[PDB]
């Protein structure tokens, strides 16, 4: 097939119910691990230990959205996650 819209390493803000748009990346599925439902992706939330499966309606490509969503807030882990996406977005995190 053609390349998917999102691929491992892509940076986003990801939206979950109850939470502000959160700095995140598309992760690899580990060898042998559960794969997402169709047209979903494993999303690693910077500043957290959360990986969740989300679809595109909840994914805001980082460059388009950073001016609006890339602003400090005091949710736990948020500003740490902003630091990570800005300063070391491709490091090992878990």
């Amino acid at each position: 097939g053609m390349p998917h819209a999102f691929k491992p390493g892509d940076l986003v803000f990801a939206k979950m119910k109850g939470y502000p748009h959160w700095p995140a990346r598309i992760d690899d599925i580990a060898d042998g691990a559960v794969k997402p439902p169709p047209n979903k992706y494993p999303i690693f939330f910077f500043g957290t230990h959360e990986t969740a499966f989300l679809g595109p309606k909840d994914l805001f490509p980082y460059d388009k959205s950073k001016d609006k969503y890339g602003k400090p807030n005091k949710r736990k882990g948020f500003n740490e996650g902003l630091w990570e996406i800005q300063n070391n977005p491709h490091a090992s995190y878990s």
